[PDB]
């Protein structure tokens, strides 16, 4: 049910605040932390790391909004599921996580977006692809069945 | 202390001994799992072979062990690996405790299926110290690297 309109509201603000990633990430892990900073303690400032991961959760939540346009589905490669599912399995990441991270997601794309961008039309968007993506990560960090 | 050649003798015989009638062992074994931690089931009655196959790998991979710990200083990564039994056993929400009710119970199925001339302080202490070296092993994959 994914639009191509709503592909294009993820792609098209990727697009723009890709220039300038760096800063993004730190902003949206600052944000992270100022909501819940007991997250803090499952890393361990310019700390490349953190940028790489950043710059992960963007970059795979726009593929996810790429496959929930084409087969309505997140259809992230098996293996690359399971090895997500291990990590943050492995770093104690529960669903509180993955929201809060949501939440922070939102409000950082809000802060750093040009005003004229922003819209509840961009905000939906950005929070279906980014609950699907948790969704099938999820999917992996539990049985099977 | 120090797994050397005495230990893994001792457990390697023991082992070929065990291994003639190791589908009613690992049977007994994983029962004997249930029967302290009756809890443990919703992790995974004894016609399953599914069962039957774990209980196999953990004898068989605790044999393996005490051939690495000897020959390498420590357990070693043959057959699947360590971050592969990490992640299974994280996955299923296996703890510290499901680990020790098995080792314990491994000990008693051993003393049990062994003839009572074989079994000593000393081969109940080879086989605890290779299983609990193996658990080491994959609970370190089940936490980040410090
Ligand atoms: C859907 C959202 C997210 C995506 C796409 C994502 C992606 C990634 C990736 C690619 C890795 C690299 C490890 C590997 O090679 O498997 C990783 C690591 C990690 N993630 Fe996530 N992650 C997400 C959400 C989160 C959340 C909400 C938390 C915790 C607040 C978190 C905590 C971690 C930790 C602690 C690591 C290990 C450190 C590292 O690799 O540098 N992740 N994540
Ligand atoms: C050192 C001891 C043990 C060894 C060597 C061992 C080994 C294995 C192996 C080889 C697998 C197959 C999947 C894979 O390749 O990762 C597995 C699966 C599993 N193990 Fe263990 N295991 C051990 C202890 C335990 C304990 C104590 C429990 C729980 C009482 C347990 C619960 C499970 C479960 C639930 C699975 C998944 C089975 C399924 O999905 O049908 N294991 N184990």
């Amino acid at each position: 049910v994914f639009g191509e309109e709503q592909e294009a509201l993820v792609l098209k603000s990727w697009a723009v605040m890709k220039k300038d990633a760096a800063n993004l990430g730190l902003r949206f892990f600052l944000k992270v932390f100022e909501i819940a900073p007991s997250a803090k303690q499952m890393f361990s400032e310019k700390n490349p790391k953190l940028k790489t991961h950043a710059m992960s959760v963007f970059v795979m939540t726009c593929e996810a909004a790429a496959q929930l346009r084409k087969a309505g589905k997140v259809t992230v490669r098996e293996t690359t599921l399971k090895r997500l599912g291990a990590t943050h399995l492995r770093y104690g990441v529960a669903d509180g996580h993955f929201e809060v991270t949501g939440f922070a997601l939102l409000e950082t794309i809000k802060e750093a977006l040009p005003a004229d961008m922003w819209s509840l039309e961009m905000k939906k968007a950005w929070a279906e692809a980014y609950s699907q993506l948790v969704a099938a990560i999820k999917r992996e960090m539990k049985p099977d069945a």
